């Protein structure tokens, strides 16, 4: 019945500016009265618009569907979160301590598996034949099940696979069955793979300091965790299902209900005594602030509830930056207090400005090595030889490739280059190749430079 | 009325182990029933032990006592947290913007003043004639007073010279009098300066992997931030004292409730919603939890309550080590679920461990040279010439040398070598020296090995 508030306008603009994302839909509720911002290109190189249509993928946000879901089958009596994974995956072993674990469903909902952080790269890898169980047999856990808090995202993939095992259903169907339909979220959906969506936004990511058009992994394992599609009016409708229930049926009510119980049975660190429930970090500080982001290679999202004040938060992106994980919060501590602190860092900016400094010392390095040897070879001489010349000079650059491609292998068990690639900014690939290049034309140089007489 | 933990005994063990703290006191109460945990050595050379007697720096846990005080003269009618500190501290200017900024007592309390980090420094350098506003007249913030959360421990220390100018009294006797005599904490002072303290514990600090006895200064201005000296039974006292507030009167018993109010008007972060009230932390979740760390150059510790469930945790060691200042949240959760997550890293390890192999690579480095030039000069030769070689081989290390003074200033304005040499472990001052050191003999290796003829 009023404007939309031009602050909190000002505020998401210039967290847009600095994130440097294409595309950005925002969405506030606030008892009922809701305001809306949807801003910039969801395509670049065709400039599309991002309208209310646009598809995003939610990244981590997609975790509190699956554990809805869960909990749906909890509350029909159908599953439990005390049940062990092996009664519903039966061939994923994991060891603790070289032996056979008991791993629960409340382990995977409250990320108490001891998964490590490497399991991110299987599950993201499309493996057209391999199931979740196969994919993580006989993985070395990091602590006992149950011993505490450590974030996996793969926690909620296996999630995923005991939803389709319960229900003799693909994910996509139960979701739809259980979720939209019944709430009326008519463009969403979790996918089964990168079949071509209408409407989604392009993807992009940070590469030497502009956003680079990428497309990213979409396995259809990993879909529970990270690859639920959805738009900002069907966001809208799910804030306004978990704020407003009483027109909800009894099932999908105390699912819910259940589903914003935290884990407490983990130990609290001095700094963060925050609870993880099905997909949610509940927060009693200035609360309930239930709350989630959402992080995907090339998209970021972020919600943030305060049922008491009947407040809801949605931002959705189609880059991957910090500046949209952490914008629910700054609207949070808008609708507070009236102020908020200035934009934090961001990892993918912070290694894309080092990188661009790293290749431009290789040039330098590389140019003051080519420009010495051309005033060598014009000032002076110009008036199976070339052979072991140029085996000496190849070997060098080649092996500081070879060096090169099992380093990450070796710094971090469990990934590779692949990974890297698909998360790190697009100016990570120039690093090596401006040192094997430069490798290349040091070692020459130095093997021609001792054949002056 | 029955043995003490073992479990609990079992932690603290192990957390002293893991941390290397010489001497570690610990008390844990649980509704009356208090448990005891007092070991090792307060002084190494002497083999003197750590006894109930043994006196301790709280660090930062101080800022309790002063904010309490400060609590009882707004009580009592003596002050107003809304008032301008330029009403009791004429002298201190402080600029945002180029211009001077109303600060209120609040601002100091919550640390919303602005005052860089940088500020530590100056204030526990003892400078004997400089009041705390000359010796922060004029500085920078960081932002606009009141925006936002800014940790800065100097902030202690304008209350404590409030308190001064309101009582027209020292610090040390408001605090005897206000605190410690109505309390009956008959072993705990705010000190002067560093006057000899009977039983106080030698500091500790670690260098090239072992404890190091650490001389840290002991600025008299910085003691209500820093150095409120105190034992294990007056810590108890403390704690009781906030659990059980029926026979206190009600000035300090209304000072008290005051003094758990956490300022709510800053933006808080998506993980931390924490309130800062009169120098303690306000935590609501498994709450209400109270605490605070207590991380002096040689001294360490950490303080928490639980309040409804009547839990009172406070440790003390005389090394400064993060296992300490993480020890009370352990016990915390050991207490509240039975469990408790590994050992935290700790700073000052992974920087003297750090430094160890940087030094070992200088001498490698440096062996490598000399034990290069002896084969030189033993297998060739030995069968205003050497001053000019003395000269260029000597310049280098000393303008090596000259860089290195100054690169604490530019690289982080505010801080110099002396700041550095106070907090980091005993291993710092052989990275600038090893350096020089080696600068030396590389310069006089090329510039002889260039007099081959
Ligand atoms: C400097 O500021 C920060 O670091 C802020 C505080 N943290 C972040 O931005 C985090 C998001 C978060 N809040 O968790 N982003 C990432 O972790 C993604 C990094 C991905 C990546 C991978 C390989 C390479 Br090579 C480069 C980058
Ligand atoms: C690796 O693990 C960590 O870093 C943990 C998590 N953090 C810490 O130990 C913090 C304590 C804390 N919890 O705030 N300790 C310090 O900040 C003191 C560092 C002092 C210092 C100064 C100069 C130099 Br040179 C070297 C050291
Ligand atoms: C190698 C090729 C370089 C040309 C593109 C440079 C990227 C543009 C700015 C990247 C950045 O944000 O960094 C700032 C600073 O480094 C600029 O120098
Ligand atoms: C140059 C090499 C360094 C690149 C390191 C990868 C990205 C670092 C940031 C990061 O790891 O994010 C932290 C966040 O995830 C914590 O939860
Ligand atoms: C081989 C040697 C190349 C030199 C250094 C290795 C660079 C790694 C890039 C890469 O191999 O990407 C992995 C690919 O399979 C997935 O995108
Ligand atoms: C230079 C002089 C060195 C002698 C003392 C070395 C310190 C002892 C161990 C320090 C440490 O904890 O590191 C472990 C590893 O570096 C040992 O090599
Ligand atoms: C080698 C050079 C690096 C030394 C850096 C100084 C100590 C770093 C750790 C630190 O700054 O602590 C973080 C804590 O204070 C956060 O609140
Ligand atoms: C001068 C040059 C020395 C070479 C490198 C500087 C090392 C700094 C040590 C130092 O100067 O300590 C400051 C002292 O005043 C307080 O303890
Ligand atoms: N796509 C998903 O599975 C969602 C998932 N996102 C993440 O885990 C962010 C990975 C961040 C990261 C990447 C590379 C390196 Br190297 C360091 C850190 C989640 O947040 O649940
Ligand atoms: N002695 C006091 O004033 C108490 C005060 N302690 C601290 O601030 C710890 C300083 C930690 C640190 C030191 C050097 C560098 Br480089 C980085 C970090 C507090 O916690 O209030
Ligand atoms: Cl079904
Ligand atoms: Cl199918
Ligand atoms: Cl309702
Ligand atoms: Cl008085
Ligand atoms: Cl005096
Ligand atoms: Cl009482």
């Amino acid at each position: 019945i009023g404007a939309q508030d031009e602050r909190l306008s000002t505020l998401i603009h210039q967290r847009m500016q600095e994130a440097k994302v294409p595309a950005l839909s925002v969405s506030v509720t606030i008892k009922g009265v809701r305001q809306r911002f949807v801003y910039g290109v969801a395509d670049v190189a065709s400039q599309k618009a991002n309208t209310l249509d646009t598809v995003y993928e939610l990244g981590a946000m997609s975790k509190a569907f699956t554990g809805l879901v869960v909990q749906i089958l909890i509350q029909e009596g159908r599953l439990r979160q005390g049940d062990d994974i092996i009664t519903y995956l039966p061939e994923m072993r994991l060891n603790y301590q070289g032996k056979p674990a008991s791993l629960t469903v409340a382990d995977f909902l409250y990320h108490t598996s001891g998964l490590p952080f490497s399991t991110l790269a299987r599950l993201e890898n499309p493996m057209p034949g391999s199931a979740v169980a196969q994919q993580l047999r006989n993985e070395n856990l990091l602590f006992a099940p149950g011993a505490k808090f450590s974030y996996a995202s793969a926690n909620y993939d296996v999630l995923g696979a005991v939803i389709e095992n319960v229900t003799g259903k693909t994910f996509t169907e139960v979701i739809a069955e259980r979720l939209t339909q019944p709430l009326g979220m008519s463009a969403t959906v979790a996918v089964k793979g990168d079949e071509i969506i209408v409407n989604k936004a392009s993807g992009y990511k940070l590469g030497f300091g502009k956003p680079v058009l990428f497309h990213a992994p979409l396995a259809r394992n990993h879909v529970p965790a990270a690859y639920i599609h959805s738009t900002l009016p069907d966001m809208e409708i799910w804030i306004d299902a978990w704020l407003h229930r009483k027109a909800l049926p009894a099932t999908l009510r105390e699912a819910m209900s259940n589903s914003w119980r935290g884990n407490s049975d983990v130990p609290l660190a001095a700094d963060n005594r925050i609870l993880y429930a099905s997909g949610w970090f509940i927060d009693q500080n200035q609360g309930p602030y239930i709350s989630h982001g959402g992080q995907n290679p090339n998209f970021s999202s972020c919600i943030a509830l305060r049922p008491d004040q009947q407040i809801g938060i949605v931002a959705l992106a189609n880059m991957n930056s910090n500046l949209i994980l952490q914008l629910c919060a700054d609207i949070d501590n808008y609708l507070r207090i009236g102020k908020y602190a200035d934009g934090a860092g961001d990892a993918i900016t912070a290694t894309d400005t080092l990188f661009v400094y790293l290749t431009l010392l290789l040039c330098f390095w590389g140019a003051v090595v080519v420009v010495r040897g051309a005033f060598r070879v014009y000032r002076a001489t110009a008036h199976r030889l070339r052979v072991r010349d140029y085996i000496i000079a190849l070997a060098v650059p080649g092996l500081v490739a070879a060096m090169l491609y099992v380093a990450p292998g070796i710094m971090s068990p469990g990934l590779d280059w692949r990974f890297i690639l698909v998360w790190g900014p697009s100016s990570v690939l120039a690093i090596p190749f401006g040192m094997i290049l430069l490798a290349f034309v040091l070692t020459l140089n130095h093997q021609i430079k001792r054949i002056l007489l």
